[PDB]
């Protein structure tokens, strides 16, 4: 008969649901990053990619099948039609352009949500804070659930840019970035320290203009990074895929580890709308479980509700 | 200064260091599998596009909390290369509309003249792996001009066709890659040599059990399995416009043999004069021990009359347009 | 208000339902070599020890417990108690003591404790003798024989690797040789099959395997039935390596990599076996345990070394007391 | 023909000198839980087990030898003679003396002096660049006895010191707050065991001090018993001795931990045992467990913590201890 019959004797009907699913929504290059640390990271057992260019959708799916020797996840599938994303525990949202944004959305969040109804939706999209309010409001998921990439890469970057002044590896470099991603993102002094030593204690001008160090440029630095690395190479790409892949292992492995992630804040941190704004966050196989009450001077209170405000402006004029 | 405030002072050659030459979709896919697989305690990119190449090594470099490689330093001069044990060439110039096989390889050369002896001065005992295609040619052109002795200078050759080989086996037999053995040899491109004989799952012979296996007669049409090999690359630039993701886990895995001295056996570009019938100097894909000095010895496949006639008419024309390369 | 109140604010009470729990049944040296190489592979999010000495138990799930900030495994419990192992994927038996006898009265209080509170999780036996007790473990649960595993020669075709790998030079991955049936004195060597790179080393070398080979590779799989014996009589007992072997079927089912590994299935109705017995044959290994067993082409020697060791198993069978 | 000479054609005459080889001196169960943990991460090219015990020895290295196709370390080598260890980069030694029943603290110390007496010359002579982490009890003590008959600077030799014992903290912090241990830090330092320093003002999540929000955490009146939490890790030993007659398992974790920052460079801070006369106002040659940055050099540099005048007491009380036992000492 057919050689796969000489070779091999079936004694079993595959009854096969997936254990371990991440799905990747959108196969750009944040995306293809997701994907490609998510696999050497040996954290899902099968890994969809789901986009709207077939051909690109096709290629992606077909390289990474090519690499199966060097991998220990055996299931690789792709489509256009989200039946391919069913029973995934996590779905990564990196596709959009904002009330577009939405209107992508409204197609993506229904149809993630019918097929893996008990998910973790994990939005990388930016603007990602109104983002994942969307995720949030299109998917009736409780808030547990939506999780916002947020300053997770922004606090890993701040841990770099300490790491290479002090001449200690990031690991070892304790640091926080909370709030709106971006522009108006609060770098919190007080919690900055290696091996619990307060690094705001040792150089009280920490956080000032005046600081001859200028350490509050290295906030600067980050949230001028992106825009200097896409001025450089056109995009970024393997620092979000390396965070992304962090958040999906606390997940998965469900470790409860501590992640500057945008969550939904309201009723916390003084904030009394339903915005998403990145603080520290206990995440593991239930998405956000607990957050951290971070002690704010009034400024970094205000900042923080400032930015709450500015997204509740944009949010409440979105059509849905 | 903060630094002094808080750190005492006590107390920089690197012991674990890879350059990538070239930051194209390639060596980066390259980049990333090697600093996730931890193989390396230094990176230096190196590539003649000046902000690319800062932008790539800073996209990586804030991806240092997550990696255990803790220092990422990149250049367009190739000081920055200084002792490094593996260096992985992916630098090239692609063919173009109308250009024959000789004009490839000869602008290749020009490009390698310029990268290779650079790539000697300041790493001067590394291992040279050459991923650039045709791969086969370009290895000799970096051999030849480095001047390094053969078990010190890799062509990537038939690593990834076996591998996407071992896949297509899997798929059709309903086991992992890992458990399907087949070796695909010789020359990377169109004359890839299929060795059908030592096709295995659990050490059972397929040709053995389906003697079909590699004829037209075959009524499941193996033969189409190679075919599928060769136009893999074809298949996939047709839907992307490139392959990187599959060729960079197939390089890191070079790289893993050879940093951590596995003398595991891959398909790979050796200098093959005076093996398999060949008389001249060129670099044909077989069975390769790669170590920490490199290939260090050589698997004698048995082949049919059929196939050590593909490997020398390869070697025939490998040699036909490395005689014509104006060095 | 109590401190954690003050640093933490609790978003949701949780049902603790684990995901992806294995557990290794006994803590001997064998067990705990398990655990340790389950744990640094990552591949549970839960694991759990039970064994009868509570103090030794304890001793050892503290002694883990410690290093969790090494390791990405969340949750380490461990109790007399089988109310511990519920839910798990994946129940590896590693405990045992006519000396069959005491290993089956044993069997029958571990394995219904193991199917009450893990009526869907695979069984991996390890426990010597391992391809009688597969049998044992898969008469008491009344599982279907996919979800009973023995360890079998998935060990010996390890060594038989490294021994080749010595012999050529080469690491033992790129060295491929297959030990099967019975696990000790009567196992299989398939001489065949043994390759680098897809080079019949039979063939290349037709002696191989025969009584008058200078070589001597026969003396090698002597080697290899002789491994456990000579490092016994060294250190004791065997523990890194077995607990290495079974962390890879570990692999395999968790990750469901459809593998083929040299286990001990239930064969009756291949290889010409027309009893119940457990032995060694190339088995595809994933989430739901062997769904699919290689035939391997055996010279008649090979075929009938195999249904000899069909036929002292189900003897021995015969006379057990369930 | 050979089988080996049909087979393969060697290109190459290979003379193997190691690059990233890793020697474990002791294949007690704290040895070998250093060998799995450290060959189970991909640490090393080489490794070489030594020890006093022949038959020991030889079966450990066989047993590790025979799951080599599941490992990534191709040359696991072992000996009573330690040529075996040549051109190590780490060497860790967790050898020690036998406890005879009815012995002193001191004439303990001693016997544990003349065996590093044996070990660590043999191990300088074959591997005279290595790195030496000291593992055996006592470690404060044994480090200086290392860093003596070395006469290697003190860059190039680490004790385990308070590393476990910060580990087993983070652990403990993490069952109260219900979060990892990767995500609760707490610096145990000083001396290792009963004098162990737990620093308080350092304990935090999310960088939000713990001794802000609960000014009592330290304080004996504190009804949520943190100081207990520091008992628990001096004791946590003890218990595990008890049920188990030794631990193993944890201390291999940790020192693997440590032989990863340093054959990576990967200048990560670990509280470890260094020789620190002239820093936290310590005068004398003893080892005491600071926050260290380790690397390829050993330990390059460490970190200034800010100590209340007690925590600064304890530590200068441990230094008169050590520097007071070491006097004594037959070298």
């Amino acid at each position: 008969a057919a050689l796969k019959d000489q070779l091999i004797h079936n004694l079993l009907k595959e009854e096969h649901v997936p254990q371990n699913k991440i799905t990747v929504v959108g196969v750009g290059a944040v995306g293809m990053a997701c994907a490609i640390s998510i696999l050497m990271k040996d954290l899902a057992d099968e890994l969809a990619l789901v986009d709207v260019m077939e051909d690109k959708l096709k290629g992606e799916m077909m390289d990474l099948q090519h690499g199966s020797l060097f991998l220990r996840t055996p299931k690789i599938v792709s489509g256009k039609d989200y039946s391919v994303t069913a029973n995934s525990k996590l779905v990564i949202i990196t596709a959009g352009a904002v009330q577009r944004n939405v209107n992508i959305f409204k197609f993506i969040i229904p149809n993630v949500v019918k097929y893996s109804p008990h998910c973790k939706l994990l939005v990388v999209s930016n603007p990602v804070d109104i983002l994942t309010y969307v995720a949030w409001k299109i998917s009736g998921f409780p808030k547990n659930r939506v999780i916002g990439s947020g300053c997770n890469l922004d606090s890993a970057r701040f841990r770099y840019l300490m790491g290479e002044r002090l001449g200690v590896h990031a690991l070892s470099c304790h640091g926080w970035i909370l709030g709106e991603h971006g522009d108006s993102s609060v770098p919190v002094w007080s919690g900055m320290n290696v091996a619990g030593v307060s690094l705001k204690t040792l150089h009280p001008e920490l956080g000032t203009d005046a600081d001859k160090e200028q350490w509050k440029q290295v906030h600067k630095q980050v949230v001028d990074s992106a825009y200097e690395v896409i001025k450089l190479k056109g995009y970024t790409s393997w620092a979000i895929g390396l965070s992304v892949a962090d958040l999906a292992e606390s997940i998965m492995k469900n470790l409860r580890r501590v992640h500057p992630i945008s969550t939904m804040l309201k009723g916390l941190y003084g904030i009394k709308e339903d915005v998403f704004l990145s603080v520290p966050c206990v995440l593991g196989q239930n998405g956000i479980s607990d957050v951290v009450k971070v002690t704010l001077t009034s400024e970094e209170e205000a900042h923080l509700k400032k930015s709450a405000d500015t997204l509740w402006g944009i949010q409440k004029e979105l059509q849905f």
